[PDB]
Formats: C-alpha cells, sequence, structure tokens
C-alpha cells in the first residue's frame, strides 16, 4: 500500500582528516558521538545532535563527494543567538545571525569547508 | 554551556531535472511535498518522509555538488522488504535487501544517480 519509511536515518558529510572532523562536530558544534567504527571499508564516524532521529556520517570514501564540497545543510536550533556566541567563543567564524522569512539564521564552515547553517524558526 | 541545536532541519540533494526529481521522491518513494517555491538561487523544492523532522531540498545550484553525486543517504524503514517490493513495482532497480552487521539494507538510485539506501535495524 504505502511506504514504511519513517525518516532519513543518516546522510554523509565529506571530510578529509576524520580525527579533526570528529573533534569539530563533537567538541565544537556539540554533537553526540554515536559511533566510531574502523573496519575493512574505512572508519565509520557517526555524529548527531543529542536525541536527533537523523545523524551525520563523517566520510572520506566517496570520490563523488570531495572533502568540503557539501552545501545546503541547516541545523534547527532553539537559540541561534546563544549558539552563535558559543561558536564564536569556541573559535569559529560565524556569518550572522540574520532574520529571514523562515527564521533567524547563521552560517559557518567546518575544517574542510563544508557549509553549515543554523536556523531558529 | 551546551549548544541549543536540536536536529538537522534539512539537507540538500543535487538533482538536474527538479520536476522529475519531485515526482520520484513524492510519487515513487512516498515522501510528502512540503514546499515548491521560487527562491533566490532557484526553485526551492522540499520533500520529507511523512511526519519526519529532517527534510531534503532538491537543488541544482551548488557547483560543488554535481547532480547525481550524492552517496551515503540512508532511510529508516519499518519494513524494508515490503518497501523494496513497492519500489520494484514502481520501476526502480533495487540492490538487496540483505542482512548486514548494521541492519537489513537495500540500495537504489534516483533519476540523477544519487544513491539512496533503505535500512531496517
Ligand atoms: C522551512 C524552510 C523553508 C525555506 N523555504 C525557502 C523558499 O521557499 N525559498 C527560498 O529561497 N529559501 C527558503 N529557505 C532558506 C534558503 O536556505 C535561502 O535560499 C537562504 O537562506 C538564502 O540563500 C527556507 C528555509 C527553511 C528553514
Ligand atoms: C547504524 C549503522 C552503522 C553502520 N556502520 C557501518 C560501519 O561501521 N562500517 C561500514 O562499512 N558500514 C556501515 N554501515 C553501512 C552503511 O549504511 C552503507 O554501507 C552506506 O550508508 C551506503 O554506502 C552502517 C549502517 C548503519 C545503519
Amino acid at each position: 500500500s504505502h511506504m514504511a519509511i519513517s525518516h532519513v536515518q543518516l546522510f554523509s558529510v565529506p571530510v578529509s582528516d576524520q580525527e579533526k572532523a570528529k573533534d569539530f562536530y563533537v567538541e565544537t558544534v556539540g554533537f553526540d558521538l554515536l559511533a566510531d567504527q574502523p573496519g575493512v571499508h574505512g572508519r565509520w564516524l557517526q555524529v548527531a545532535p543529542k536525541g536527533a532521529d537523523t545523524s551525520l556520517v563523517l566520510v572520506d570514501w566517496f570520490p563523488t563527494m570531495p572533502p568540503g564540497s557539501l552545501r545546503g545543510l541547516l541545523l534547527r536550533t532553539d537559540d541561534v543567538d546563544a549558539d552563535c556566541a558559543r561558536l564564536q567563543e569556541r573559535g569559529v567564524a560565524v556569518d550572522g545571525p540574520k532574520n529571514t522569512p523562515w527564521g533567524r539564521q547563521a552560517m559557518f564552515s567546518d575544517p574542510d569547508g563544508n557549509v553549515i547553517g543554523l536556523n531558529q524558526p
């Protein structure tokens, strides 16, 4: 009848130095470390905002996704101004916050240059 | 002291023909159409599993994300076998499902060749 898909489980973020990316997403951005799993196929590094249904895999093994190539990623936050102040204190350049029709937004990049947005609806 | 980020609001999937991509994600994969609006950089086309927190935007304006370049996107399903049967019936070529250490998983491609996974843990 209808599909049994509930949500996006995860998607991939292309990085170079995975240790550097781990420290960034976990320590600086504040995500939980869900898994850090070396194996035959590479190091599976998985992170998410605490309690979030959809997680991020910090991957270096997809040739069609060069490190730092990701754009158009937006994180929902309940306090964009406080998050921007924290990021700035933690050594991250933040563009914003700014008001938009869809919420108050800010932009920053990770160590490889992937572009990450924040939005407080 | 802790970040106020709750979850990924949305992320971007690089497509060429947005109308074809819309029809694929909505009609074939069963997502809801949240938005289809004129935007600053192009047509803002936003889709998501029904009821889900994180949505996908089907974009054509990021030169670092060529159409069909995306990998490592996995959808959580409560019935991977039934979903694969629906996808086959709808004309999609599916690889799997098979049991893995990480769950019961299948893979398929969208019209541009972005690679999309299904997983039932
Ligand atoms: C729920 C939501 C809906 C959005 N809808 C649109 C839209 O319809 N058109 C648009 O140009 N941008 C939209 N944006 C923001 C988009 O990222 C915008 O183009 C940039 O903020 C400026 O380039 C939306 C953001 C969110 C969070
Ligand atoms: C929770 C979870 C953990 C996974 N861990 C790994 C892993 O450690 N190593 C791996 O090669 N694949 C892993 N996979 C497989 C992965 O879904 C799949 O191969 C890619 O997403 C598509 O290329 C995992 C999948 C899930 C759902």
